[PDB]
């Protein structure tokens, strides 16, 4: 009753309370007059968020909802999903954690360190969250390598934490934000009086390895029924993560895998629109880091699932250019593992002294395909682009490097010189441009369209690990849920706006698959697709008043 | 116990939680590691103030540390002040209600129209307040009469109330923030589909006062320990607001009562400095406004309680200036009944016809002090200021109009022009100025210095009304604060930064007085000034940790 209710953020409707509802509560007078429906506050709060002219005031202003009305905040989202996601995660997101970090010190963050070694479970256990759903843990050490956010890392955790309730309708109590404080190497906090980390450089790997085996441990017993979520660790420990932790825990890792699935399912709906068959393109990888490597090899493997041709033919299609050129078996260095399985053994070593350039190699390979996972700016050039319009009616040209900044080509100039046959994807949002009366816009590869899914597929089927087949078949939704119409217009991924039908449909698909594996454990689940859709779709959270 | 702790922002201690405290309370690795103490969380929460550019965003910054944790809050508003006074009130807090209202909805608000006639009551006994010692409402109308507010008028009541909790340690418990919407004459907000208040033009006087009257006799049975403090009311209204009601309730208006009492106090330090005794000044009152004639009744009546000068004597000190020129009996207008009492009775009908530009009055009256009291800008020029100069040795010039556009000189441009002899009181604070390596600052009659005393006073004595009596003990407790040293360094208050114990002086005082007048109903409270003093300064809340 009464002011409780008010500054209940789950249970406070604001100006929602009818009159006869605010009398019944004992608020009749601790609200202005008029009253709102859900949708009318959604839209003073998206013109109370369009009066701050920075990101970050933006975003300051959407904690401030999330903190008071929670149904609110997330309506809030979910009308305005692609101008918000800017906002709420990447970029901004990475900003108030390196300036502004005081923005998430309400939230339900949980913060482990050497300091509590053996009290992990204790510290769960404590929380006193029941039916936990998602753990997003983060260390703060980026990714993209850039801005080591230490201790302030939380923020990443709580931003994804929210992707996953508006994305999929995962409740927003049976979500955790975690951060592993293992120090930073941020030279500016470990002198900052403000900063509250741990003010030491990065732990070892061997003393890494025993607080993140302890947070594993602890989970599985304190949160049986969770995903544990990698987010934003760095190369040196990403990959190793997940071969260590893969078959024991419930556990992925969105940059490497989501990334891969959400890519790899765009690709190939470009694919089909070009006409230019798999077997068919010669795609050039801008690019050879683990990652980008990894993106291939998920390419080959979901047009493997989907068509049934040999693989081996499929990897035969990828020409992989890294800092010194195209990668050839007789080139004459020793390759990096992640570099040998995709290395053309058909480039004499006399071709590949000759192929270091990427004008030059794609001279020589003919691509119909540009892959951009290099991370160094627009190296697509309008020569390149004119030499890959000669090698095909419809070239594929996907400058997926973040940020715009770094991308190998901007939608606007692929779509101008191949006069609008260019096929596109982006790793951020562009306008439209329009060539002659005909519009274009890209089709961005966003994350969310594949982690959220697969969050509540593993939510609800429980299964015994995340093996590489979930994704897989993540990945293949995604492909699938573009529809005749979407397709005939250019798209390559179903409206983002429609994620809640998008995640409910990937999830579906991941308990099906969990289900043929026999790692699924909770079998209340229907095992027939139509019925288990509608299931999944009545489980998910959704941002409306319900009482 | 656990996050429901870190959630209350009465208990609430953040980072100056210990190692100990956080096992015991089931927080450990709810927090960062690092352990601070309160004057260290007030440090760090004023750098991230400070990072923000403008005053908005840094009064968006106090709002989420005043949501968090209030001890935290209060404690960085009085080590920091004269400097955070712009940013949590005027004028910042205008700006706030007129364009970013939304930063209110989650504080303790209490909302009345014509909607809720007859349920006033109900609507205070629901709040479920005990022992409420301080309202403050307004309508939203503006005492300067610009940006009339209507419903977001409550941010005014709501940062009222702070300054009563940071000035006088009004335990923020027990301090209620009132709307009385009675409509709005704002025609932007009449047409502004998200303004929330009633959407109609502000209702005639008959159902206005039906309704103030419901207000007063509600909170007087439902909060009857409240003082009830008037704030940003029109001038069609606060008059008569304090005609209605000053003797049948608790209450009184701060821009009136208070302005006039922190200006006499002030004013009559400024005598004692010029040597100039207050029955040789002649002093210039550049504004006729009620308010204005208002504040030279205050400074007449005490200079005639200080000094037991007959108050006839000291009204003759006033050259009252209006619109037409000097006010005198012989100009032949029909004069207001508020300009009559100070009227010339000695200037001819002949020289009246001659006194009309400030400039020739000023070379007719020989004035010794300027009060700036005419809201129309910088009045006191060059010419003006050489002329005192020929009448006093120490010119008293007091531009007390706000804004500093509004104002009748710089202090800047006193003291150069008067080569440091002016003494000087602002309406808002000014950096020092030097000259000749002298150092210069004028004194700023803040409101502050006055209405949290009152309060805390009327809070404590509970007295049956607030005659004019305790205004005048608290503008001569005031005065008498400023110490032979601060004299002797020009000030002609006591710091601000000593709000506390100018607080807790003014307060005994006033309740020495109510006890004189036998109108106060606590018999519990000391009744010799050294003792109450000590119980007054015991009652305050302070922004300390303390369980």
């Amino acid at each position: 009753q009464g002011r409780a209710i008010l500054t209940d953020r789950y249970i406070n409707r604001g100006t929602a309370f009818t009159m006869e509802e605010r009398q019944k509560l004992h608020i009749l007078g601790r609200l202005p007059p008029v009253v709102e429906t859900l949708e009318e506050q959604v839209a003073r709060v998206y013109g109370q968020v369009k009066k701050y002219e920075k990101p970050i005031n933006r975003y300051q202003h959407l904690v401030s909802v999330h903190s008071t009305n929670t149904t609110l905040y997330y309506a809030t989202i979910l009308a305005h999903l692609e101008e918000m996601l800017p906002i709420i995660y990447t970029p901004t997101v990475g900003e108030a954690c390196m300036e502004y970090s005081h923005l998430f010190f309400r939230e339900r963050g949980v913060y482990f360190n050497r300091l509590y070694k053996g009290q992990f479970r204790n510290i769960m256990r404590d929380a006193g969250y029941q039916k936990v759903e998602v753990v997003v843990i983060t260390d703060g050490s980026r990714i993209l390598g850039l801005g080591d956010l230490g201790s302030n890392g939380i923020g990443i955790s709580i931003g994804k934490c929210s992707l996953y309730v508006a994305g999929a309708g995962i409740d927003p109590r049976l979500i955790v934000p975690v951060i592993l404080d293992v120090g930073t190497n941020n030279e500016r906090y470990l002198q900052d009086k403000d900063y509250l980390g741990m003010r030491e450089k990065r732990l070892g790997d061997e003393e890494f390895y025993e607080l993140l085996d302890e947070f594993m441990e602890a989970a599985s017993a304190e949160w049986p029924n969770a995903v544990i979520q990698f987010e934003d660790f760095s190369n040196n420990h990403c990959f190793d993560i997940m071969e260590r932790y893969q078959k024991k825990y419930r556990c992925f890792n969105d940059d490497i895998q989501g990334t891969g699935a959400v890519i790899a399912a765009g690709f190939l709906n470009a694919i089909k629109l070009s006409g230019v068959s798999p077997l068919q393109q010669r795609i050039v990888v801008f690019g050879a880091g683990s990652a980008a490597v990894g993106v291939a090899n998920n390419i080959a493997a979901l047009a493997a699932r989907m068509y049934k041709f040999p693989v081996q033919d499929l990897v035969k299609t990828f020409y992989l250019v890294d800092t010194k050129g195209l990668v050839t078996t007789t080139r004459g260095d020793q390759l990096a593992a992640h570099k040998k399985l995709l290395a053309r053994t058909d480039v004499s070593a006399e071709d590949s002294a000759k192929l270091r350039t990427l004008e030059e190699i794609v001279r020589f390979v003919k691509p119909t395909t540009l892959l951009g996972l290099g991370g160094v700016g627009p190296a697509f050039t309008e020569e390149i682009v004119k030499m890959v319009m000669q090698n095909t009616e419809r070239p594929i040209i996907f400058p997926l490097s973040n940020p715009t900044s770094k991308a190998e080509v901007t939608p606007e100039n692929a779509y101008k010189w191949t006069n609008g046959a260019a096929i596109v994807a982006s790793g951020s949002p562009f306008p439209p441009t329009t060539i002659g009366g005909k519009t274009f816009k890209p089709s961005q590869g966003n994350n969310l369209y594949v982690f959220p899914g697969v969050g509540l597929g593993c939510a609800l089927a429980q299964p015994t690990h995340i093996p590489e087949e979930l994704l897989l078949t993540a990945s293949e939704s995604l492909n699938l849920l573009t529809t005749e119409g979407d397709l005939r217009e250019g798209r390559l991924y179903p409206p983002l706006e429609d994620i809640h039908n998008i995640s409910a449909n990937v999830a579906t698909d991941v308990i099906l698959e969990a289900q043929r594996m026999k790692i699924d454990n909770n079998k209340k689940l229907p095992r027939t697709r139509d019925e288990l859709l509608a299931f999944v779709k009545k489980a998910m959270w959704k941002p409306v008043y319900s009482g």
